[PDB]
């Protein structure tokens, strides 16, 4: 009945995102028809694969270069890709640190190696803290080879962490991710974009 564990999403829930900026940054390095490729769906394949760790970062970049027909550098590709990521506001880092007093806090994120490296270097470090300080464990799609909202990802987390779904609260801005978690017995909250969800924890 009582909540012991939190499962927190990264994208949106912690880190602000900017798809427009990322798309435009790709166009600037030469991916002229990236919006045109998005419809083609040639893209969705490479992004979905990266998200499940099914291709390496080297493959991802090669795949981008191949779709661009241009020999842009890894540094360029990473910069354009990482520009999807904006910031984790520090009040959310304070909140995570505080929540640890009462809850075992886990991260459960669909993400990829390039983005994860970026947030660990540029968003999580704060005061004397690093990413290891906020979470008991970080569950990442690309490491797990599964992605939300597949039921198996949630079951894998609860099995690995050794937790009761019924004692678990999941915060994720995707409605379908939450509905799947609910079917497993996990309680959920679906914040809106830019929502400060600290209100959930007011005494
Ligand atoms: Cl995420
Ligand atoms: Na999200
Ligand atoms: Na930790």
């Amino acid at each position: 009945k009582g909540i012991k564990n939190l499962l927190i999403d990264l994208g949106g829930v912690l880190i602000n995102l900017d798809r427009e900026r990322c798309i435009e940054n790709f166009k600037k390095i030469g991916f002229q028809n990236i919006e045109e490729k998005f419809c083609t769906h040639q893209l969705d394949g490479i992004f979905l694969q990266q998200e499940k760790g099914l291709i390496t970062p080297a493959e991802f970049r090669d795949g981008i270069r191949e779709m661009m027909g241009k020999m842009v550098s890894d540094k360029q590709i990473d910069a354009a890709w990482n520009s999807f990521l904006v910031d984790i506001p520090t009040y959310k880092l304070d909140l995570l640190l505080k929540l640890r007093e009462k809850y075992v806090v886990y991260l459960l994120s669909n993400t990829n190696d390039i983005h994860w490296k970026w947030v660990c270097k540029n968003a999580f470090p704060y005061r004397t803290f690093k990413v290891e300080d906020y979470f008991e464990k970080t569950y990442l799609s690309y490491e797990m080879k599964m992605a939300k909202p597949e039921p198996e990802i949630f079951k894998a987390v609860t099995e690995d962490a050794g937790i009761d779904p019924k004692e678990t609260f999941f915060i994720d801005d995707s409605e379908i991710n939450c509905k799947v978690a609910q079917e497993l017995g996990i309680s959920t909250y679906t914040p809106k974009a830019g929502e400060d969800w600290s209100h959930l924890f007011r005494k």
